[PDB]
């Protein structure tokens, strides 16, 4: 299946993660979409999607994601696989770490999607109630930080990619 990597970035952080995800999984079948210029309507075509939101200004969404957040309700995503990923920082926040991630998860759960890319919350710092499932033991998506985890965020992407490329494919078997 062809898969759509969607993101929005004010700087470059979500962009660099996007390149990595598509690269690791396979640019044969993954395609980047830069929502600060691309319309999310093309996300209706692709069988499977991977969507990435940075949490800005204390639990705000990145400003270019806010621009398409309106259309996401109108789109056809019903029965699509979605892997969420998100960016923030633990040291300055924790409380607002991945807050936008929880918001897309609650957005796209109403869109009748199926989700991949959970991680266990152990060995991380957040204590926020939003980006978590089960009993709060696993995150809704890949969680990154570029303010101090910049040394390892790269390694966490690839390992996340190594599961989502199974979770999506094994669903589709
Ligand atoms: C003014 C400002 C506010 C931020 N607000 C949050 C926040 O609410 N939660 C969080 O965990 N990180 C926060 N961050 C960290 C960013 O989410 C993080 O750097 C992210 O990678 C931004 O991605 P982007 O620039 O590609 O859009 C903030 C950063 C700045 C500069």
């Amino acid at each position: 299946m062809n898969m759509g990597l969607f993101y929005g970035s004010s700087t470059c952080y979500t962009e660099m993660a996007a390149e990595k995800i598509r690269d690791i999984i396979g640019p044969e079948l993954v395609t980047l979409h830069n929502l600060k210029d691309d319309s999310p309507k093309l996300m209706e075509q692709y069988d499977v999607l991977i969507l990435g939101i940075p949490t800005w200004d204390f639990g705000e969404i990145q400003e270019d994601w806010e621009a398409v957040w309106d259309q996401l309700d109108d789109l056809n995503l019903e029965g699509k696989i979605v892997a969420l990923y998100g960016l923030g920082d633990q040291l300055g926040y924790g409380e607002w770490f991945l807050d936008a991630l929880g918001m897309l998860h609650d957005k796209l759960s109403t869109k009748g999607v199926k989700f991949v890319g959970y991680w266990p919350t152990e060995g991380y710092e957040f204590t926020s109630p939003k980006p978590v499932i089960a009993d709060g033991q696993l995150f809704v998506g890949l969680a990154l930080d570029e303010t101090n985890q910049y040394d390892l965020s790269d390694e966490r992407i690839q390992s996340w990619c190594e599961q989502i490329l199974n979770e999506m494919a094994e669903h589709y078997a």
